[PDB]
Order: C-alpha cells, then structure tokens, then sequence
C-alpha cells in the first residue's frame, strides 16, 4: 500500500531498466489510486467504419507500392506454447504442412515483396520468455528477403498480493519471479527499443500489429489507404459477434472518445448485458494499425494511460499479482481513431488443438504462404470443433489423429474420453464421439462418420 515503500523496493531491482522501473511504477500507481456502465454509448458507423463501404485501393500499382514503402508489419510473440504442451515459443508451433506460424508470416512477407518490389520489415515483439528462442529460431531466414527485427518488452516484477511487495524483493529471482505486462506494452516498449525511432527516420509512418497465431491478419492495403487519406493515428479491426465471441472486448463511445471496453471493466450486474451480441455486437481481432509518429508523441508525452487489468496467478503456492494492460485499450488516445469492421476471414486464431484441426484439414491450403479456405466449402462458417484434455498437448492431438480427417463437409464435431482416428476418415453434418471412464475407442482407418453419435464400441 501506499507508493514510496513499493517504489523504493522496485529501484532495489538491478534486472530492471530505468524505463522499466519507471514504467511498472506508474501501472501500480495508477492500479492503486484507480467505467460508469450508464455512461456507455453503442458505436456507430462513424466510429466503426464497415470495411464494404472502404474505397478500394486503384487498379494503379505504383499506389499499392507507395502504400507498402509505408508499413512495418509487427508480430506480437511474447507468448509460450505451454497451453498447447509445447516448450518455446507459441509461433513456433507448425500450423500446415510442416511450417510455422513464422514461417508462413515471412513468406507472406517476402512474398509481398517479391510481388511489389517493395521492402516491408517484420519486427517481432517477443518477451523474457521468447526473446533467446526466438533470436536463435530467426537465422533460419538469414537469406529470406526480408527484415526481420526483433526487441524484448519489459519484465515487470510479480508481485506477493498478502503482501504488496515485488517478489524478486523476496528473493525470487529466477524466470517465475517477472512477468511480460501483456500487449499494451507493445507502445513504450517498441519506443524503448530504439525500434520505433529507427523506423520513423526510414520514412515509415504506419504499423500494422497483430498476434503471431492469427492467420487472418494478412496486409490490406484497402484499411491502411483509409487511414492514409482520412488521417487516422489507429485503427481497430472488429469483427461480428457469434455466440462463440460473447465475452470478447468491444468498442464503445465513453466520455467523447472510441474505447475498448473489456469484461473487467464491467460490474457483476451488467456482465449478461455486456454479452448480449445485439446489445454489442463486434469484437477487437487484436489486428491494429496505428501510426508511428502518434505512438512517439503519446510513449513520450507519457499519455498512454490503458486500463490496468490485475490477472492474479498461484505461483509456487503463492498466490500473485501481474498488472498487465492491452494494446487495443490504447485507441482512446489516438486522433481520430476508428474500428474498421471487417470479415472473420481476418480473424482465424490457434488457441488449441481444436485449431489445428480446423487448418490442418482439407478445409484449408496453403496457398503462397496463405492459409487458405477451401472454395468448396458451402457454408460461410466454419466447423465447430470440442476435444477433450486427451487432445490438449499437440503431439497427442497428432497422434490421435492418425491422419486428419476430411472436415469439409463438417457441421459440427465434439468428442469426450479416450477416443483414437483413423487415416482418412471422413466426417459430415454433426458428430459426436463419446468414450465412457475406462474405455478405449478407435474409429477406424477409412470409416465415413455423418450425422451420428458414437457412445461405444457397439455404435459399430
């Protein structure tokens, strides 16, 4: 409690640098000292521009080039594969046909260039987590025709919640005792890197920021265009609410200003409101342009003042606090900011093993380096997909799947208990597998499975 102590304790902190003691400083300051819901305003399309209603780019390619000349395409890669049984970083996690999430990221990349002439860098956002994986991994594009750049966000200290004191203050120091302070970081750290500064005097203006696991978020020259011609300093992709995106964070008007308003943020007794897809309707993909010479202003102005989110953690038997913030909170500080509502094509996550069935499957391709969905897919929606803990840790996903089936066709999937597949099996309409405690079933090489439950051995 109270500032000075905590303050005082934190500069005792030798790992840290000036600017990041400064920085964690100011969160907890902030996190102590501290949305009315009946002042919140549904956005319109004067704050959330329908990516229809966009003017596409001219047939002229010069333009196209002179837009490209612009960009800095940013990756945010501060998170391990640990969710999905996998050491290292998530990114690099082989997605299709034996690549990376990297590794189809640079060949976007390079490949935009090839095609353009132009020269657009990739800079990864890694953590303390990532950054010595990562900066071993990258050689492996040493003759890629791209750049390829690279810094680590800060490392905050944990912090002992009985207590209010830093837990490297305690003594632990090793890896568990920090923590990355979640995307928002992505501002002042890419100022503290030098990064940003390098970029601006090569004459770059936009970045474009998205996770490494989103393999929607491709550049579109027809967003950054807009924002070009009407000067906006950021701009948020959204995407329709389904039923699967109910607790996802949306855009609101608060106080004058387009906000990123987050469950969080919102009492108990407006929580069914907040999920309610009529009441609000679109969702942040986390795919955001934003540009550079605002970002230098705001870091250097310390203007960047993003909701404080807690995330508490049992660490060791000791319970923790990360004062974490998210780089779509930032848009409330930029002029002339707006959601650009957009396609769900532009938003295609890896979270889990379910994922990777979805792009692993006959329902995609790579197709210069773009994973993309098959055209003789009717339905505009993609399969739902649920899978037990069994198939939780990528490797034992790929080894209960023998080959991954045909998928095409696919309504819906769930399966529950000790359930192994077949080489191609081919699955349609909606299906259920469903081994009981002690049981083992295996769905064999070959078989078509449409429209049916499978609760035994005895469902043949």
């Amino acid at each position: 409690e109270n500032l000075p102590q905590l303050k005082s304790a934190v500069d005792g902190l030798t790992e840290m640098s000036e600017s990041e003691k400064s920085g964690f400083i100011s969160l907890v300051s902030r996190y102590l000292s501290g949305i009315e819901w009946s002042k919140i305003q549904t956005p319109t399309d004067e704050i959330v521009v329908p990516y229809e209603k966009m003017t596409p780019v001219s047939q002229d390619v010069a333009e196209t080039k002179n837009l490209l000349d612009k960009l800095v395409v940013l990756k945010l890669n501060g998170g391990l594969g640990t969710t999905m049984g996998c050491t290292g970083p998530k990114s690099v996690i082989e997605v299709r046909d034996g690549l990376t999430f990297l590794d189809l990221i640079v060949i976007q990349i390079e490949n935009l260039n090839n095609k353009y002439g132009c020269k657009v860098p990739l800079v990864l956002m890694n953590s303390f987590n990532t950054h010595d994986d990562t900066h071993k991994i990258v050689e492996k594009y040493t003759n890629s025709n791209v750049d390829i750049h690279t810094f680590n966000q800060s490392k905050y200290p944990r912090v002992v919640a009985d207590e209010f004191v830093p837990w490297p203050s305690k003594g632990k120091t090793d890896k568990e005792g920090w923590y990355p302070p979640g995307h928002g970081d992505v501002f002042p750290a890419l100022m503290n890197s030098g990064k940003l500064d390098t970029f601006l005097s090569q004459g770059k203006e936009y970045v474009f920021v998205a996770n490494s696991d989103n393999l929607g978020a491709i550049v579109d020259l027809t967003i950054l265009k807009h924002l070009i011609q009407n000067k906006n300093e950021y701009c948020m992709e959204v995407t329709p609410k389904t039923l699967a995106d109910v607790k996802g964070g949306t855009l609101i008007s608060y106080e004058g200003k387009v906000q990123l308003l987050e469950i969080a943020q919102v009492p108990d007794e407006h929580v069914n409101e907040f999920k309610s897809i009529e009441k609000f309707k679109i969702f942040n993909t986390n795919n955001l342009w934003v540009n550079l010479k605002a970002i230098k202003k705001l870091v250097e102005a310390d203007a960047l003042k993003m909701e404080i989110i807690p995330n508490p953690k049992e660490v060791d038997g000791v319970k923790v606090l990360q004062l974490e913030t998210a780089a779509g909170a930032a848009i409330r500080f930029f002029d002339n900011a707006i959601g650009v509502n957009v396609p769900r094509s532009r938003f295609l996550p890896v979270k889990a093993s379910s994922d990777l069935l979805l792009v692993q499957s006959d329902l995609y391709t790579l197709v210069d380096g773009f994973v993309t969905r098959n055209k003789a897919r009717t339905n505009p929606s993609n399969p739902s997909i649920e899978l037990g803990p069994e198939f939780k840790k990528v490797a034992t996903f790929l080894s209960r799947f023998k080959s991954i089936p045909s998928i095409v066709e696919l309504d819906s999937l769930k399966v529950s208990g000790d359930v192994w597949f077949g080489s191609s099996i081919v699955l349609k309409g909606k299906v259920t597998v469903a081994a009981k405690s002690g049981v083992k079933l295996e769905i064999p090489d070959r078989a078509v499975v449409e429209n049916k439950n499978i609760n035994g051995p005895e469902d043949l």
